[PDB]
């Protein structure tokens, strides 16, 4: 029992983190096999940041302009290419600690672990979700660029996020490991702003099912709802629409607890209306939306 | 920017986790140098656990009754002994992945990272605090015994917790790595309960400083207080007393934000008396007490 925001064990990723330097700029890179992945903005200077022409900046670099340091060892860069907003530096050593891995692009609502790193050395690990507005609410300082997000279902690391920037509201934007941004963001210092964020409904429902599994029923009620009436109310509280896909996905949790999905939807409606009146659910006084249905099944039982 | 409950990177400890099997019981062990540490309760059946005589149970076992698996490799147990509530299995191979480490015993209020493990395989990492009532609010299922807690102070892993049991309220109890329980608990199946808990005041203040550093300032006010008056309020709200030592420890954060500790205590006083009036702090509607002052400085400075 208990229920915690739990990250994946970080060791498989720690063994891949390196430091990448170009000129005066240092950030983190991910070393897999004989390739180091990092944000392409490592090649930008001070005056570059508003309207960088990355193709023009990159053609002026040779391999030996990139310093890559793995612990105490310098790696030799023997090739470079850009893919979307990531730089791929070919190096002369395959990383002997390369795990089984894959690159996956995730959808809003998906969770992952972040290994926050500075100067190629890991600082801490925490759990994040991809928000509906394609940002993440991370914890990142200057130097954290190139830190990665991942899942490890089984022994295989799924890399899903690389950190590039902080937006003015203090939330964070980045790419997949093929260098495509999440959301409408770009790697320029022009004014851009996160859209209004919304609550991840399916995850709140998952977490309510977690609370029932762990022995808490106070928030249930005798009512049900249609999917459409649920969505009409939930949108008034800045909750994302719940789709039939989401209802399907909650099927296992429903079967475990004996509480139909639309019955749980009725519970959520009432919680939005009433608040918690001094009670907590799994130790929180707010509804939590950063546990997925998959996460709940993994952690509970 | 941002502030998150953050665990230490777990790699150095992952390379020490093994599976220990005795009869039909499987749980986790910690392999350092040539010794595997695990809960002594691994030698018990259910009926033994009712009222175990550990000395007597252990003398009936040979080395080969302990099956130890490191990944897919069997280790050979060549000795066994007990220290308090931990079993020490001497094995024939030193762990080549042994980090620099120490065994330390932590104080209530201090935080640490837990690597939750099952069948010798790490499953998840999260941050916990040792509660004033000497429990931790962990997340552990059957099979998690022998999972450990740690801090990393440089390149040195300080191991401070080994998991032994779940209490009826769904909180968790365990030992240091020398096998001494935190709290008034025993390793036997008899009725035991968590004592009434209190809030860790110095940590709440730390987290208020974190909030200010991250731009959340609504709760600041023009008032200050003294230690004695504040402590009268804490007691009423089941907060731990604040000591001068605590004030000293928060000194850095005070100087950086321009908010004296007793000025922040006046903020906290008001929050306890009036609540949050619909507002949040760092996204929470509750006052958080599982970040130490060190935790806040570390995350709001960037140490690796
Ligand atoms: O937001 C950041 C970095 C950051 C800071 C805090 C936490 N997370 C990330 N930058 C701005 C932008 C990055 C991509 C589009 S705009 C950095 C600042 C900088 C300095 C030297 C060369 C490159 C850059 C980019
Ligand atoms: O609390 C636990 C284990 C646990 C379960 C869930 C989460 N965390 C830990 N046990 C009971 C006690 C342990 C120490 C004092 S009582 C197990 C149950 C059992 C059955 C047969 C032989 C040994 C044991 C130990």
């Amino acid at each position: 029992s208990g229920f915690r925001k739990m990250a994946f064990p970080s060791g498989k990723v720690e063994g891949c983190m390196v430091q990448v330097t170009c000129g005066t700029t240092t950030l983190n890179g991910l070393w897999l096999d004989d390739v180091v992945y990092c944000p392409r903005h490592v090649i930008c200077t001070s005056e570059d940041m508003l309207n960088p022409n990355y193709e023009d900046l990159l053609i002026r670099k040779s391999n030996h302009n990139f310093l890559v340091q793995a612990g105490n060892v310098q790696l030799r860069v023997i090739g470079h290419s850009m893919q979307n907003c990531v730089l791929k530096l070919k190096v002369d050593t395959a990383n002997p600690k390369t795990p089984k891995y894959k690159f996956v692009r995730i959808q809003p609502g998906q969770t992952f672990s972040v290994l926050a790193c500075y100067n190629g050395s890991p600082s801490g690990v925490y759990q994040c979700a991809m928000r509906p507005n394609f940002t993440i609410k991370g914890s990142f300082l200057n130097g954290s660029c190139g830190s990665v997000g991942f899942n490890i279902d089984y022994d295989c690391v799924s890399f899903c996020y690389m950190h590039h920037m902080e937006l003015p509201t203090g939330v964070h934007a980045g790419t997949d490991l093929e260098g495509n941004f999440y959301g409408p963001f770009v790697d320029r210092q022009t004014a851009q702003a996160a859209g209004t964020d919304t609550t991840i409904t399916v995850n709140v429902l998952a977490w309510l099912y977690a609370a029932v599994i762990n022995g808490d029923r106070w928030f249930l009620n005798r009512f049900t709802t249609t999917l459409n009436d649920f969505n009409l109310v939930a949108m008034k509280y800045n909750y994302e629409p719940l789709t039939q896909d989401h209802v399907d996905i909650l099927g296992p949790l429903s079967a475990q607890t004996g509480i139909a999905v639309l019955d749980m939807c009725a519970s959520l409606k009432e919680l939005l209306q009433n608040g918690m009146n001094g009670r907590t659910i799994l130790g929180s006084a707010l509804l939590e939306d950063e546990f997925t249905p998959f996460d709940v099944v993994r952690q509970c039982s």
